[PDB]
C-alpha cells in the first residue's frame, strides 16, 4: 500500500484511486480535476509505503 | 489497511493518521482541525478495507 500526495492535486492510493484533498470535487471523495480550476496549492509528499509482511 | 472519510473532516488512514481533505490545514497533508472553521462539508464514507492476505 502506497499513499502519496500529488503536487497541487489529489492523494494517490495504490494497492490506484485518487482522493480529493482540495475540498471542491464534484464527486467527493474522488478527485475530478477541480483542484486545477480552483488553484489549489500543496506540494507532493510521500505519506505511507506499507508492506503488510514487514 | 482501512481508509475512511470522516464527515465534514479528514481522511482516517488506519494501518492512525488523519489527512486533510478541505485544502486549508496549516500542516498539510495532516489535518489540524481547520475543516471545522472553514465550514467544510462532505459526508462520511468507507473507501478501502484491505487485508493483504486476501
Ligand atoms: S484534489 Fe482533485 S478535485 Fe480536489
Ligand atoms: S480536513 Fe481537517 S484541516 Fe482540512
Amino acid at each position: 500500500v502506497e499513499i502519496r500526495a500529488i503536487e497541487n492535486g489529489p492523494y494517490e492510493v495504490k494497492i490506484a484511486i485518487y482522493l480529493c484533498r482540495c475540498g471542491h470535487s464534484g464527486s467527493k471523495p474522488h478527485c475530478d480535476g477541480t483542484h486545477a480550476k480552483v488553484g489549489f496549492k500543496a506540494p507532493g509528499a510521500k505519506i505511507v509505503h506499507h508492506h503488510h509482511h514487514h
